[PDB]
């Protein structure tokens, strides 16, 4: 038969419990939308089933759902980010969870394929985070296309490739863009990385930033997250950059823009930070200095050419879980986190719980949305309404104390606004 | 016939005009990089342009830019103090109809913008505003000529939020492309540009030291987050008021205290108004503030600070200087006002400097270029420039710092799907 | 019987030498001391008990006394701050080293004891972190006190005691006051605490920074680096000083400055930096918004007022080591860090290697002085020469790959120096 | 007997000095504090104080300071563009012998200091200098005059450095306190100060944009601190350079790339030399500048850029206004030079904001008064002010910064050792 779920260790639901808890009373976005949406259950007869790192945030999600009449059946996104305490205390709550830190390329595959029917029939509604579910469903299980109501995709490579099969007339079923929401990618991406890179390399290497040489790949809100965090602690960073826009950005903020070719030659840490492949190759390595520290904090782990290391290194010494030191021909050593695998999750416990609640609060009403509005979400990818936007950051404002100013009719009146509607043009950029 | 050629407060200052202008232009590589591109070419030949904004050194560059490429421009400052009067003479010189000056009075300001109306043989064929104030004028004093305007170009956020009113309520009856929301002028013009000249034109005004005392941002939009960090940059504790959860919810994760004017005028020794809205500081704030507390606002239009209650209940109203006044409220303490309420950048001080101005310039070129050799592609209504563009404006500047950008290699333009020169962002993208 | 030493497991030293080689790398200063004096042997017959933190980094340091040399015995200086598989790589390599994290009262005054008497005779030198192994001697031990060339305090509480005991003439032994060294107190206490504070606090907690209101207890070098390491992830810090100039520096730099009984009603996290006691007491933790992280930074946990909270919270729960949250008779839960002893070290790895290393390079010049050279010392806390000071910083430009400029004869003569000689005057702050 | 009762570029400038007097006067806590309570106790009676030092709106308040606790004084700048001529005027309309203009000549320089010498009560009591010219003086050419003056007050770092040399020499002939090296002087003086005024000189002079340049600054101490910071605050991209292992190290731990002047000189778009070394900044460095790089100095003495040069072999030189010099070399690049090399902050500005120099004068008038009352307490040499003092200096300002200092409890002040009144840090202690 079918296993109820699949944990590293259901005895760690204690602890994980206890996490819960704390990240729940600072994840007042998940909470607000609990109490508000419970007694209605506007989620009922939805069985939904997603893909997204099991970690102490999605279990308050997860949670979530179900508190809204949601059934659900979770897998994690990434085989390096999940977190056995978090993933426990789910398991024991009765929800078919598959996932553990530590996970083989096979046992990734099998842990989704087990989230994706239901006790009583399909799955009718996705909840994505990189497009690997989504993926699954069109090219090997399509049957279920017609049966899957929405789709809601958490991050920018994910949504990347929903454009792209839309664009190519792939995509059979609607999904919203989650991470293009203001409240999202300005937030998780920008400030959410700016404490949780560190943070990976803090756990892994203890690598002191001051003084350092740091090489960020990419300028994006990712990238400019990373950027502000090295700098801050005294790292002097260099940027690389394709987009004028952005490389201007950097050079605007005070930071050195040049291609990785030079500065593979001054980095003492690297963080890839591009959605692309081929960011950092042996060219690079040959000529980094030694123990420079690299890791990826993209989506998928194909910006750093870990393949090379291994086929081209003299040595392979492995520190600890997830950190590796080779050394190469030319006597140096090269240090690789997490095998190339975003490094946040992989060497940390990813941004901390109240950035996430902005993501999970655009995530939930999502799930409502193309669950109770189908009509109004056709096959194609969709924003979130702007109105639901603002009204995220609103329910984080109480908790941080935070005072907002109420536009009087006058004022409304002069900028031509409702002093409750929404307060920006569609095009804003904030 | 007695038009005068153009109007400035001293011909005189053109020498030293000019010396400024040089030296400007070395720092405005996409506005130069336009001319040696399209000096030959001479795109704008037969436009007679007819613009409203500030009369400063970057304005020139950029009066001289569309002249260098064939257009016939009469120009006028859109604010009564943020003319630079050397830099009127320099253009005023060079043979241009200007007519602007530092001290104009609400009489002058409008008789200006009537002299660009009409140039030596016939009506403008374009509009460059910078608040709307051109665009207005002609909409409904001058109708007669709205169909003779091929199109306008808004530089700032307020004109551009004014022409979307008015297409709204259909009465944008001419074209029009906004400048301002194009990513290479907003997110640097608005942003970069502010944090370096806010601070300007406080020290220029009061000397005042940043360092230590308690500064209120009303807004914290674009303009707002420049100026929060110019502050924050010197040692101030600054304070936020937001309307927006959003931008507010932006303020806290950066450190920023956020709440009401109520309450953040009893704190304030440095107030700054960054909203295009109506009542920030009233009366209710100016009796709360403290001892000499400096206020001034940095958005389009004054229409932020209540000076008419400071002029209207202050016991005494002393001049420092001009666009410094020193009111004294009867609770015995004292008002530092900038600028009269006009933006504290241009009128203390002088304005963006070259730099980023290019940027936005840059896009005020594109803009007219686009909007008079291909009309058949805009239609009556508010545009942004291609993404293309707008990327192109930004290209253009990374030489001048020296900047190297990357090249997609042939494999990952097909794994990201996307020209290695195309646009590298979607349509909404936020930067 | 007197047992070889006493660690949580011996059989981390193999991930704790790995460490070991990382660390190596990162500390020049104490690598350069080794390839200077091996061959020399300069702390050739003496005995070096040292009391301070046993982790990766103190790991490194203890090797290198003993590679010029010198026999050492070591013990932690407080009872969460060691690093296991630090201390059982030493003690694999023969070096008798008594300490573990989660030590008692009792058995951290054991632990010391146990490197008071050599395998041929009683200790030489005193290397101390925080006075306790000073202190136990000069009460407990007098008889010894009489063989002891030398001491070389670590922190600037231990200095302090140092002055407090010279004043009263108890202090019966020359000694260095190795914190007050520049390349100490301007580096360790100010960058150090600015990477590991938050550091302490994530792996604890993984709580967000940006948003929150963090109320920092002392503006002093620690103050400096925490304070500036909250804000820099985006929290709001409010300062508690003393001191007016200490005081003015913060408000210059954008600080407001008020009381605990103000900030503590204000803070969602509180960190203390002061050298004293009675910092947050039973009044401000009922007033403290909920789940208030307060923690300490200082060297004794005598600046939080634990003990109360036990007496007077309805609830305690431990969430995991050093992870204590309970909950006040007015509902509202705090979440306290390692008992109130210093977080960065009992809740993470302390500073990282790169800082450390300057630290200890000063420790291990002291160690010289007093033991070549003790005419040149008499009984009374010395500071080291500028020339020294200025050595320690120079050799660890390499690492950071730094281009110092060298004066011409011209210029030394016109500012009245020697070109490598000191360049500054005694009392200069930098 | 001709000697005029004052020497000043436009006494009819005094209206203006006085307004910019009373806001400097509620911007300075500390020198007010000082008045409000020696003010009757008049302790400076009988001192004939003559003060060389930048004659600016934050001096002029200084000197009426003194004036009110009973000392005489005659005044001179100690730079020919630090003068600001309206407060110049101030201080001449109110009746004090005041020798200092912007733009003054080496000549000139020479003798607006001699005319301090002699009052009309006789010879120089005290000293109150600021690079040492005063004191150097009196010294050299006055020997007599030494054994009538009581003491020196050293203003500025490089000053200072001078007391050392001259009594390590065994020339100086008088007590001197060591007004630089004082806690809330050259840690908030130094550093804030620099930070706000290094790039307003910079501004004002040339509008540049500080975002996205690459700015090198040699030296890493209070003033290089201060400038750095100040720099990439905007969005420079600060190298620094430095001679010190343990400034390199701090730099570098900033974030701070550390070369050579050598290396620098071929990236740089700004300069600043926060050194008070000669030969910085060369014919074989400005050869391979970036066109257009804008160099100047913030240290006491113009010594740091070989101006001298640029005059020598530039084939181009255009004054484009005061203080602001363009060059054009033989490589056909330009070079923008500030203030001839004189400290940019004054030369171009303002100098430092009247708060700060507040925590600086305060000290000076401390420093007098000590000096003046209590001569037996300073035998020849240089000394420090008590520690006490400076914290009553940095708590006197306090109050309108709005700071609520934490007063140590009877069991804490028993526990730290130390009077929750008195010192409460070692004498060694570096904040
Ligand atoms: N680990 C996390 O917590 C987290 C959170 C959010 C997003 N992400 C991931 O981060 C990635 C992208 O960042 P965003 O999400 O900030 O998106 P952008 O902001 O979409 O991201 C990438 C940036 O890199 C640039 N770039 C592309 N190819 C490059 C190359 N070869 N060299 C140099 N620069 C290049 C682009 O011009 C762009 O500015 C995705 O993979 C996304 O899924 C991770
Ligand atoms: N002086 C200059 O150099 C310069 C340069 C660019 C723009 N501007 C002007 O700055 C203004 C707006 O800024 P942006 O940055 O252009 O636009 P947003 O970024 O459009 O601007 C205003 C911000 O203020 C907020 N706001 C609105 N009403 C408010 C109220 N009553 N209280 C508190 N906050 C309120 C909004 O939510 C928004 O975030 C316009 O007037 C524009 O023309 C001046
Ligand atoms: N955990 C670590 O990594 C680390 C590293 C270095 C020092 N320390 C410890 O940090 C402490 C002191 O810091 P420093 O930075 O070493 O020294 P200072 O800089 O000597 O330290 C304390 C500061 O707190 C202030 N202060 C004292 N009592 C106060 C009170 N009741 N309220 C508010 N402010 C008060 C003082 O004015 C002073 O500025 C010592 O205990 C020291 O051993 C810890
Ligand atoms: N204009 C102002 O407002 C102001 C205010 C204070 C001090 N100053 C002046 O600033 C100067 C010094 O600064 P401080 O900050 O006073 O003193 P430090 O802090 O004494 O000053 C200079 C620093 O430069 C370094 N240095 C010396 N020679 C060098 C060389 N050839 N190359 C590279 N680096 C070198 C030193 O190692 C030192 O750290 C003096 O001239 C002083 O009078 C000006
Ligand atoms: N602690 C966390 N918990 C859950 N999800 C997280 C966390 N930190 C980051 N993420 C997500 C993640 F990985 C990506 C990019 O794929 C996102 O865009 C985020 O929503
Ligand atoms: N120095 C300057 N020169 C010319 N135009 C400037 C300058 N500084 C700011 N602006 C413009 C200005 F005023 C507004 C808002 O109305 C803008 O949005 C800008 O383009
Ligand atoms: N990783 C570390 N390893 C060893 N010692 C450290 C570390 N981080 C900080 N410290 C010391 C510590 F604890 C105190 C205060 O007592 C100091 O002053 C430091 O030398
Ligand atoms: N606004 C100002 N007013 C008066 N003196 C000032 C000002 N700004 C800086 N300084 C002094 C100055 F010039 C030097 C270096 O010689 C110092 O060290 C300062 O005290």
């Amino acid at each position: 038969d079918k296993l109820p779920y699949k944990v590293a260790d259901i005895g760690l639901a204690a602890w994980g419990r206890k996490a819960l808890d704390i990240a729940e009373n600072e994840m007042p976005g998940l909470m607000r939308m609990r109490e508000r949406y419970s007694a209605s259950k506007p989620l009922k007869g939805a069985r939904i089933a997603g893909c997204l790192h099991m970690t102490v945030e999605t279990a308050v999600l997860i949670e979530t759902l179900v508190t809204l009449g949601a059934e659900v059946q979770w897998s994690s996104c990434n085989i390096f980010s999940t977190q056995d305490h978090a993933a426990a205390a789910i398991a024991k709550a009765g929800i078919p969870v598959y996932a553990w830190k530590g996970e083989t390329d096979e046992e990734y595959l099998w842990c989704i394929e087990q989230t994706l029917y239901f006790k009583d029939g399909p799955l009718n509604m996705i909840l994505d985070d990189g497009g690997d579910l989504t993926n699954l469903i069109h090219t090997k299980y399509p049957q279920l296309l017609p049966g899957i109501r929405g789709i809601s995709e958490e991050t920018t490579t994910g949504v990347h490739n929903l454009y792209k099969m839309m664009a190519n007339g792939i995509l059979k079923v609607p999904a919203i863009n989650v991470n293009d929401s203001v409240t999202k990618s300005k937030f998780d991406n920008l400030y959410g990385c700016r404490e949780s890179l560190i943070d990976g390399i803090k756990r892994a290497t203890d690598v002191m930033i001051a003084g350092k040489v740091a090489v960020v790949a990419g300028y994006g809100d990712v990238g400019k997250g990373c950027a502000q965090a090295l700098r801050g602690f005294g790292a002097r960073v260099i940027i690389t950059e394709i987009d004028p826009i952005n490389a201007l950005q950097a050079a605007m903020e005070g930071y050195e823009v040049t291609t990785m070719d030079e500065a593979c030659q001054e980095g003492n840490i690297f963080v890839t930070t591009t959605g692309c492949i081929d960011i950092i190759l042996g060219r690079h390595f040959e000529q980094m200095k030694d123990d420079a520290i690299v890791c990826n904090i993209g989506h998928f782990d194909v910006e750093i050419d870990v393949k090379w290391l291994n086929e081209n290194a003299v040595e392979k010494v492995n520190i600890k879980p997830q950190v590796d030191r080779y050394r190469l021909k030319n006597g140096r050593r090269i240090i690789l986190l997490a095998e190339g695998r975003l490094v946040n999750l992989g060497c940390a416990m990813g941004h901390p719980s109240f950035v996430m609640s902005n993501s999970f609060t655009n995530q939930v009403m999502a799930q409502i949305e193309l669950w109770t509005h189908p009509d109004k979400y056709p096959v194609g990818v969709h924003f979130l309404p702007k109105k639901l936007d603002e009204a995220v950051a609103e329910a984080h404002l109480g908790k941080l104390n935070v005072k907002l100013t109420k536009l009087t009719e006058k004022q409304a009146q002069y900028l031509g606004m409702s002093c409750d509607g929404p307060f920006k043009p569609d095009h804003y950029r904030y």
